């Protein structure tokens, strides 16, 4: 967009670092502030309002202990489907 | 059976308690001894030998934290099928 163009011109390092984040996590602005800053508790259900009549219902069921590589398994449910995500514990 | 009859006569209370356990847990004698005494560690696979050729394959993935009413959730895989159980932590 034209908005992309002056944005880059105005903030080259920042804007690229923004697009890098967008590529990794999608549109974070949709998240509620508590979720944005703190994530989710065990057993919590969060509803992310994407757009008119479309939303992500997410339940965090449990986080596992880290494997030998320091990776944790997160057991999620999202829109009625079981889901497993791996995060490296820093 | 006649065996029930004489076993109850010999050990009334113990026999009655044996039936309660059989009703609750089934045939424990099939489990291997270390599993009978200790259960399973996370990431472990245990094979219960029933009739030759057929075996129960149980994998323990994780155990969640205790929820508000003291129940932990165990995430199993049984014969390659995801499975959840609730246990009271005492």
């Amino acid at each position: 967009t034209e908005q992309d163009i002056i944005s880059y011109v105005l903030y080259p390092k920042v804007y690229e670092q923004y697009i890098q984040t967008r590529n990794q996590y999608g549109n974070l602005s949709l998240l509620d502030t508590p979720t944005f800053f703190f994530g989710m508790r065990n057993g919590e259900t969060v509803e992310i309002e994407i757009d008119k009549g479309k939303r992500l219902i997410i339940k965090l069921e449990t986080i596992s202990e880290p494997d030998e590589n320091g990776n944790r398994t997160i057991y999620y449910a999202m829109n009625g489907q079981a889901r497993r995500i791996y995060i490296k514990d820093e």
